[PDB]
């Protein structure tokens, strides 16, 4: 609670991480009750809660059945009959208009694999509950215990009510109308249960009859006292804040990798460059993390860049900080404020009207996030365009195609896809709520729209997604190829030697040229080779020594060489590059995953993923079909895998485990 | 082709351009011949599985084997198979184990938008510019005629369509990890293309040289769904204009805001005078609207405001008959009658990113419109005198349509948000060699959503003044007869001392001069409470009028008691009758207007949506506001409530 | 440093009262650590003498980090690069001669002269941390710029900020480039030479840059930094007015200061800024005679809209002294003690950029909230009794204030466009080697734009809000006088009748009630039909509650005019004695909290705005009311409103 790694912060301060709080979120327990008490619900607790169906309850203790007793009891006190009679009406007639959103009318109209659009996703409204039973257990609305009973046992054995995804404007009384009609049996209530191994949508008192569950009968102000407050759209700004922390540290990570893959310098992350010379809090944090993942690399340069890798901590650097601004008053909103109203402040007996209901805390967090969203996307979009560039990718195969580039362009859909979700993301980070209407003839003038914001920020979560897991599937094909270039090099180094003294040599004994002629053949060839990289193997090589061979003729200028002994190495060498490099190659694609030569190369924490994605999830380096003469599983269907564990949060581990 | 009914100045109008499109045969085979294909033809072949094929005419045969052959007469299989290798790179699901009840098909296309895009596919390669052989044509009308469709992801394409064409281009040819959706025996099911084709008797096809890139080349998806969304849109704003006119009814406006004087004669502009007409139209016969004070801008300035809406919808409906009937958006073109190739650019769709995005501004401005005709009709203090939240009964138990003003709200941001445009963030793709791209189809999937989002917007408005002109036609039979049980009461009491005098008719024209000027700011309270508040206030001009009258106050106080006690006892009276009427026989029928009243019959009737009464009143909780709204929203969605718009406005 | 009022426990009072303590006489002494947001502002809009603060240290790692450069026609080959990296950002627009300066107009194209005195100031400061290389008579040289009123004119666009193009014409200028041209006040009247006659003028000696320096010179992000802390410091002055309009709304309105007690906040949602708002407000508020110790949105969840805009605005704060007060934005930079070079990133201005887009979004959110409190307040229908259209007279011939309702409104859907991010539009700059860039100068911009668009919009409320205050001072004096009136005439016409009964009492309480309740929805008729309307209304319930006495019609009709007359009268009365008193001595002032009266006598007497009677009225037109908002407009943006502001609130 005041432990900066459960509740964020405002402001920039150096004693909280990003990582500090995501390991805090991935330390929640799964199997082990969650007792509310009002005060000690975190960010984290909501996620288990919506997403690990992890069983919760109210705190068993006398002081919470207390206060709940005497707010009770307080609008008990206020004919006293038709007070009552009227009370229960005027909560019949609440329901009646805010039970108004669609939904499907039947299942006449549930296609395979469509049906449930306009219905809100099933774990928001778990974790709309489980805030609103934390909430209620406050003793400032006065409901019932019984009552936060029946929402903790629609968790607990799985009943989730279908409600519809628009309709409000977070001020979320509809919504929650439909969670309230759920629990006391409205007729025309439907829900959603896994009943012994298949999943159905019975009416509310249909599936409670399934588990002993008796319907509950509300009661004077129950009914307000439940439907108020603003828990639906705290719920979904939860989840996605949570998947937000995940997709920034993912980017971290692959700006490391893309790091190696490029053979960049590990120094635009030095400490003097942040630490010393611009002391912004999460700058210092965001170059940490790289930095920390670079060490041990023998991929990246430590000590003798374009801005997509040189300025990326003080790219994400802004965005980190928003984050964490943002989890420090969703953990306040989402734990320990009562948006509810009147609210009873019974040890004093009176009844406060305000507006703790107005939602633009909320709505504000999702504004930055879903902008900042964007930022990270714009960031390893161009990180990921210049490496599938050949113009820039400082050597590597034309579009990261393992064979010859002429029948095989690999990535090069990949670099248009990546395009395509980046100017998504761009079009998703306008604001939302610069477009408030006057609601409720002009009663609710100003409004939130935080759910609303929220889903846009939700959508935003996904399309990133889909470009990061196009990034990691190409970063991880380029440190393959590297791989394949430095087992290249750690060979031909020598040949290159061992020809140059084979055929020449004799004529260069006594004079003091051997040296001269090594070093600038050397240096003329990874000239050239530079802006070769897209040419076939056969005829990149005797391209390379062609022009080598008129450094020769200036070296060794006052030798008695003849053209045809200058042609003759040009050819050999060629094709001694060019049989090395097939052995290479043939050496690489025989070795198992497992003893990759890229290994051998990459730094203790990149290798983790490395692993995780070749190993655990099955994705390989591909070769190429028309190489191959087989057309193998489709880029797609392995892009696909990588997201699916993003989404399911199988990575959100590995991650931790890299930067902890 | 020629039409300008067909083919998208006031020679031509949207009703006549929905006319054409609602006309098209969803029975008749539609045969491609390359420049014949227009809008409603690709949605019914999308929609309707109206069966499709390349026109059997030989001089079609003879332009597509002329073309085939300059190509034989200038490996090449293998360019094809490291073309698609590298296209085949979206997302989707991996099995059916992430299949949730009404989830897991979101990474996907819509089935309907790649039914069209091969037909547009089809009719574009009859052209004989691209060099792909028939049995190719063919294999994209079998699966089409035989409800086979290629299971394509959501997202990828910069539109510059490539990505999503090769999944088609792969299924046809039984790529070993392609998956197509089909019915099969009754219900539906997701197989490996090369599985589909064998239940069907169905041969994978070889993809020649050139072939390959001659089928995935160009913006057939992105036109598709902009077709799509494109006639969605024109329905969308025919139901805007009805709703409009049904509006002004229940707030018994003035039907002069369309006189031809305000719009034909002094601002010409086309569109502004087609929508006044519509209106206008929609408006004869109503006893509901005024016709020979004054009415808000959401009403008064509809056709200025919708007007340009309109000149834009019809503009891109020009647009895109020449994209999807008239245009070969693929690079390289052959020429085949002077032996030449040209390298060109037709594969740029910035021309439907276009229409998509004015589109989508102009259902924004839709949104805006509606919203605020409905807020305003829902809010006691304007409604003219209507029932506080449209309560049927006593408004302090019943709050009818509050929630759905709130939804209206809510639908109306999320519009405004959607409508920012989308090509201002085209990136550089592909090492800058596509440096300036459509970004179509995203356009258009955006545009598509607005139209949902518009549908929730006025399905609800829909559902709201079916129920206020319900309303209002109460007020209407109640007036008729409490008017001169006035006139009776006050000579009952009083004309006795009134005798000889001239003062009765003075009397009864300023009590009811007070009693229209305090029930119009009154319509919120209960009914007792509101009747003897009335009254009150009309006592206190008769203590005016008949000042030199011998009456007590006694009397006028007996008198004021009576007059209450009769207005809530004939407001009770008819509301019963109402209620115990069937839908059939409301009294809405005889003050509608007959245009609008088939709107009116097709909602209370066909989707048997009625006026609600309360839940308090009946000691019952009927089927939700919801359940009634989503009704009328499906109806919107399945386009069954086009042809009601068409007979109505033609 | 370690204060937080200069970077929950501080809050934005506090930082405002910092950053107007700042001295605008004393030297301000750069030391490349302690500049913080408050002094850039004086040294850039107040003249405040700015020194590199003399030390030892100071000059010892300035002279140390460029000796260690030196160390590495090769001589002159360094300045020829120096010259040539000069010559390619010479390149943004301006007018090209002074034949194009027309009356008012002239200098669009280019930066606002404090923006580039803040720069230089910022610039260098950061240069005094031996991190660049820049010898220290260059610094003096722009500290000379400063102290002597000379300003650089560059470009007012170019910069993608990575700022080099406008931090280039600096470097021309003080290196008297020939033609560089800078503005400077000689013996009154203001000139622009060319740097060199500039600098002949007061005995400066042109600076010929060396080795690295020019590099070191424009290289990094001062302008953007720049005015973005001048945009940060007026954005922050706003929020405050905003809040104190809050107050002062809630007292025109008569409304609630229950809003903002500690346990709707401090205890039920203690969120910091909520809680620090609510308590500002509910500061102002204490001792008001108006507000009341039901209550529309606008002002009821007024923290709980401005706490989070706040929050953000102090997270700016935080982000932006680092930047402009501590930290080195150029590359490479020169590690001294461990003789390196490193090259990094400090030039991405990303975390400027991201201020002012946060900072853009919060001013269209404090817009909407006084829009809405505005406009409500002008409604008949909701401002619980106040005016038509806050009319000091009759309502037929006086609109007051219905063209700033209009107005508040333009300024506020201009500030929703206005809001949109900036950041998203990044294109791939130079080749490609800038693919990522943050358009802060950019951004910075628009923000000022929107501080200048919020200006107008709560210049306009606060001039409102203070017509309604005098309005409703008015009332409150008419209603002590007119409560005992109504008794009064009650006994003198029917107290004769009401003898032996237990009427009297029921009476009063009747005849109160329904005046009140019938005269808030009269508030726009004409004085005499308005009283005559509002005394018919009392006559109708004199006739229930005296039912069973003797009085005559004509009786209780003579009341009803006696007591419409007096009602006449007294209004008339207590006017002509507000209108004879002066400003010094208006009746608000005993109702005025003794705080919100602060701003009422600054507005009413500094400024001299006072209310209006009426043009109709008075028979004469006066100065407009624009003329008059145009002042307060003015004392906002000069920042003389800031003491006024900071005196109440502290």
């Amino acid at each position: 609670s005041t432990n900066l790694a459960v509740a964020g912060s405002h402001l920039p301060t150096t004693q909280v991480t990003q990582v500090d709080i995501v390991e805090k979120m991935l330390a929640a327990p799964t199997d082990s009750t969650l007792e509310l008490d009002g005060y000690s619900l975190n960010l984290g607790d909501v996620v288990s809660a919506a997403r690990k169906g992890r069983p919760v309850r109210v705190k068993d203790s006398d002081e919470i059945r207390s206060k709940i007793d005497k707010s009770v009891e307080f609008l008990r006190s206020q004919s006293a009959d038709t007070r009552t009679e009227d009370a229960i009406s005027l909560q019949k007639a609440l329901l009646e208009h805010q039970l108004c959103g669609v939904l499907p009318s039947s299942f006449d109209s549930f296609r395979l694999g469509r049906g449930l659009e306009n219905s809100l996703p099933l774990e928001v409204v778990r974790g709309a509950m489980t805030i609103r039973v934390n909430s209620l257990t406050r003793g400032h609305s006065a409901v019932r215990l019984v009552v936060l009973e029946a929402l903790t046992n629609f968790l607990n054995h799985g009943i989730t009510p279908i409600v519809p995804l628009r309709g409000t404007i977070s001020x979320d009384l509809s919504p929650l109308s439909y969670i309230a009609a759920a629990i006391s049996g409205h007729p025309d209530s439907k829900v959603h249960v896994v009943h012994e191994g298949k999943e159905k949508i019975l009416y509310a008192r249909e599936a409670m009859a399934l588990f002993n569950l008796e319907p509950v009968v509300l009661g004077p102000k129950e009914g307000l006292g439940l439907v108020n407050g603003t828990a639906v759209s705290a719920s979904m700004a939860t989840l996605a804040l949570h998947d937000a922390h995940m997709l920034s540290l993912l980017s971290q990570s692959l700006t490391a990798m893309t790091v190696e893959a490029m053979v960049g310098h590990a120094g635009s992350f030095h400490p003097f460059l942040h630490d010393v010379t611009r002391p912004h809090p999460t700058q210092i944090e965001v170059a940490g993390n790289i930095r920390k993942l670079l060490e041990g690399s023998r991929f990246a340069v430590h000590h003798e860049d374009r801005y997509p890798l040189r300025t990326s901590p003080q790219w994400l650097g802004p965005l980190v900080s928003d984050l964490i601004h943002a989890h420090a008053v969703l953990t306040i909103e989402a734990g320990q404020s009562t948006t509810d109203n009147p609210l009873i402040d019974v040890e004093n007996k009176t009844s406060h009207h305000g507006g703790n209901f107005q939602a633009a805390a909320v709505a504000n967090t999702m504004e930055k996030t879903r902008l900042g969203l964007a930022q990270i996307g714009k960031l390893n979009f161009t990180q990921l365009t210049e490496m599938l560039n050949a113009g820039m990718n400082r050597g590597l195969p034309s579009c990261l195609a393992a064979e010859d580039p002429s029948l095989s362009y690999h990535c090069k859909g990949l670099d248009i896809a990546a395009a395509a979700y980046t100017s998504e993301l761009g079009h998703l980070a306008n604001p939302v709520t610069t477009h408030v209407q006057p609601a409720e003839m002009a009663n609710q003038a100003v409004n939130s729209l935080a759910l609303i914001s929220a889903r846009r920020t939700t959508e935003s979560n996904d399309v990133l997604s889909l470009l990061l897991a196009t990034h990691l599937y190409c970063v991880l094909q380029a440190i393959d190829l590297r791989a394949i270039e430095f087992e290249f090099k750690k060979q031909f180094g020598p040949a290159i030697v061992s020809l140059i003294d084979q055929h020449f040599g004799s004529a260069m004994t006594g004079s003091n040229l051997r040296d001269e002629l090594v070093e600038k053949v050397n240096k003329t060839l990874a000239k050239r080779l530079e802006q070769t990289n897209s040419y076939d193997l056969v005829p990149r090589w005797h391209d390379a020594f062609s022009f080598a061979a008129g450094t020769v003729v200036e070296v060794l200028s006052s030798t008695s060489l003849s053209l045809a002994a200058v042609n003759a190495w040009k050819v050999a060498a060629a094709e001694s590059a060019i049989s090395l490099t097939r052995q290479v190659r043939e050496t690489f694609w025989s070795a198992a995953s497992t003893s990759s030569p890229a290994l051998s190369y990459l730094s203790p924490r990149t290798q983790i993923l490395y692993a995780f994605v070749r190993e655990e999830l099955g994705v390989k380096a591909r070769r190429g079909d028309v190489f191959l003469g087989k057309q193998e599983v489709t880029i797609g269907s392995n892009v696909s895998k990588i997201y699916e564990a993003i989404k399911s949060g199988r990575i959100n581990n590995v991650l931790l485990k890299m930067l902890a």
